[PDB]
């Protein structure tokens, strides 16, 4: 005995709100062409700029994490946008989830809204409200798989053709706790530009990897802090290798000045974002790369910057007995050397199938367990490679983890 | 002064007819919600057929390489589908003369339709009507560039829940050519199943490549010649490295028995798809694999097995002078053998940055020019050497390359 609302081949049940935007619109559960869609309500002091937003979402090239937009309606006194039914807000994801039974499903969804986002760049839209509230979690496709959508593009703007920035005259749009610190300075000579956006997605990623907490504090004093660059890491442990990798990244995204953030395709390219398998063959493609290089060289000198911190002093001393033994055997690996340690490993690695079953036993199987036995050992390795490892950023081997 | 049918929410001018066929089809360019979109105009006598097949592109379409469908309105007397509207067909794509690709090369455009395939297929969707007419090339994006899609729907059947197959009752295409013989004989014991668009594929993948010809023929003898099994590739040379992998890959694929074609996620893992890293990259994971593998067992010796056409007597003498003379220090590679070739690609791929400026000239850069510099000169070298090392494809470091 429920009630029905059509406006064109889009209905809606009044009952079934989803939830409340801005300037008093509403958002039901509806149906158009027989597909499951949301429908926003909005007013008629709307009209221009709805116009506006549907003509960019529609005209727009398709992109998977980007919201698919189906239709619009108007009648006499409101106008409807109809788009793709989703599940949940990844607010709802990270309030309502327990990531042991995900693995990384949380680090995909950030890939997703990366990829989203890269894709809004490269067609010269600045987003300037992302936030957990609008990045939206589909409905699982027949296969149960789901993945996110960047949403709500009504505080976007589409720079012009040639700029790489726009001017503040519109004011501050955003959310207060993840607006960049630039958009809120009276100082600040420099115009905003995409960066904005990278510093309210590394509070996202913050966000989710901590399951809830912001790297700005709670939401009242969030956007006070922000100005004062009093960001917090906490939930990132400066000694496990996953949590290393994440601190380097996302400090970067939240970085003060706008030009140290990386662009979202920067962003991807991150180790954060790497599997075990490709970090290993990192290791590989730098233990082959330094191979004839000398000491003195600048590349050698940068990976031992710092060098012995990340070993602990003598890494020979803190791995397992059985390969310390086997070790032992051959000639002598500088205990001190972060090279050393990545010819150990590549070494090993190249010679993994005639290796003592002992030693195979401890290091385990290539790649998965071998790579984690010498990260989880010395969670430092791989950051501090990847950074001294810039050097060689521009050279064919290393564009799979650099980019241009 | 050009007239406008107006059906709902799509719209049309008669004028722009873009295609004629079978019971009384006409294809005309329109709108819909402001999009540029194709319109195809049936019959009342199919009212029945096309609800079913509307039903079945609207689960597929959010693929990339799957036509998208906008709008179905059904007209006092017609019925009107409107499709996202496509630049060409895969067949002008091959016949005309200076098609541009933008950025869209044939190996490309013929894993995005497998991948629309192996979309299709993991539905438990059969399209069994594949052919160039109805593989459709879209309009350039926002950044110039093309790709394909999958579109003729209306013969795609959902097979029913726990099948792998389907009857021959009611979905044959009226235009033959393209179609897999099981379909069409009667002394047949088993039921045609996803196989059917594997060997359309395999046509297709030819007709492509050899930039306009049938496996079986011209016009009215190929669907003849299909069920005749009398098929013939001679447009992919003996002697050139990318026709003899192409070779091997479209002859699984239009094979007569239907259980020994691969599926669309197979034929996608086939080296006609690998980058010229990835096949460099195979090269060396086999070297290593066999460094210390016995001379006598059944993995060199399958290498070895017909090895002299593979090296061309020797290899040593069908090598440029430069790597000829960087080769003397290595006396210990003998020219009669296949393993032997490997051991020194890899070594020159390992030891690269050390060679002299003469060797690396030859060579070219890594990986591409130096990958090719081998394959051009011995093209039955991957071939042979994929199908060998198959005794070791169900080793995790041989996962990547083979499909379990
Ligand atoms: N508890 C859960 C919570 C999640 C619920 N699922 C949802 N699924 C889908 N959408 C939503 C929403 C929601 O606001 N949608 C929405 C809508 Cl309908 C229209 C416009 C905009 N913005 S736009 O920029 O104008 C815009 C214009 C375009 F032409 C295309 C895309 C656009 F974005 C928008 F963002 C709120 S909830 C929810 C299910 C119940
Ligand atoms: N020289 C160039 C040539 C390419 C032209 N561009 C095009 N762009 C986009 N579509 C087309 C087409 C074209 O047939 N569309 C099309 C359309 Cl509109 C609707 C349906 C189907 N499928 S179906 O099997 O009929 C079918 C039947 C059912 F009952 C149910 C579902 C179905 F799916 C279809 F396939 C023909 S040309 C062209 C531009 C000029």
């Amino acid at each position: 005995e429920t009630s029905v609302v059509i406006v064109g081949k889009i209905s809606f049940c009044p009952k079934d709100v989803l939830g409340h935007g801005a300037e008093g619109t509403i958002v039901y559960r509806g149906m158009f062409d027989n597909r499951d869609v949301a429908v926003k309500r909005i007013l008629p002091e709307c009209f221009s700029f709805a116009d506006r937003e549907v003509q960019l979402l529609r005209e727009s090239d398709e992109h998977p994490n980007v919201i698919r937009y189906f239709c619009t309606e108007k009648d006499r006194q409101f106008q409807y946008i109809a788009i793709e039914l989703c599940a949940a807000t990844l607010q709802e994801y990270v309030e309502q989830k327990d990531f042991a039974h995900l693995g990384l499903e949380p680090i995909t969804l950030l890939q997703q809204t990366t990829s989203g986002l890269a894709h809004l760049h490269s067609l010269n839209i600045v987003h300037r409200d992302l936030k957990p509230h609008n990045i939206l979690i589909s409905m699982p496709n027949a296969h149960g798989k789901i993945k996110a959508m960047i949403s709500d593009f009504g505080l976007c703007k589409k720079l012009a053709v040639g700029r790489h920035s726009f001017s503040r005259r519109s004011g501050v749009p955003g959310t207060e706790g993840w607006i960049a610190p630039e958009m809120l300075s009276e100082d600040c000579k420099e115009n905003p530009t995409y960066t904005v956006d990278i510093f309210s997605a590394g509070c996202v990623f913050y966000y989710v990897i901590s399951e809830g907490s912001h790297p700005f504090g709670k939401s009242l004093q969030r956007q006070a802090n922000i100005l004062l660059g009093a960001c917090s890491l906490d939930c990132l442990h400066p000694e496990k290798h996953e949590d290393v990798i994440a601190r380097e990244l996302i400090e970067k995204m939240i970085a003060m000045d706008p030009q140290k953030r990386p662009s979202a395709k920067h962003v991807l390219k991150h180790p954060f974002f790497w599997s075990l398998e490709k970090q290993l063959q990192f290791f590989q493609d730098v233990s082959d790369r330094i191979e004839k290089e000398s000491l003195d060289g600048p590349i050698v000198k940068q990976l031992e910057r710092g060098g012995r911190a990340v070993v602990k002093m003598d890494w020979r001393e803190n791995i397992t007995v059985p390969l310390q033994t086997d070790l032992r055997k051959f000639r002598t690996y500088k205990g001190g050397s972060v090279r050393d340690l990545l010819r150990a490993m590549r070494n090993k690695k190249h010679h993994y199938r005639e290796l003592p079953a002992e030693v195979r036993e401890t290091l385990g199987s290539l790649p998965d367990d071998f790579v984690c036995y010498f990260t989880s050992r010395f969670p430092h390795l791989l950051a501090h490679t990847y950074r001294a490892m810039e050097l060689c950023s521009h050279e064919r081997l290393f564009q799979p983890y650099y980019f241009h």
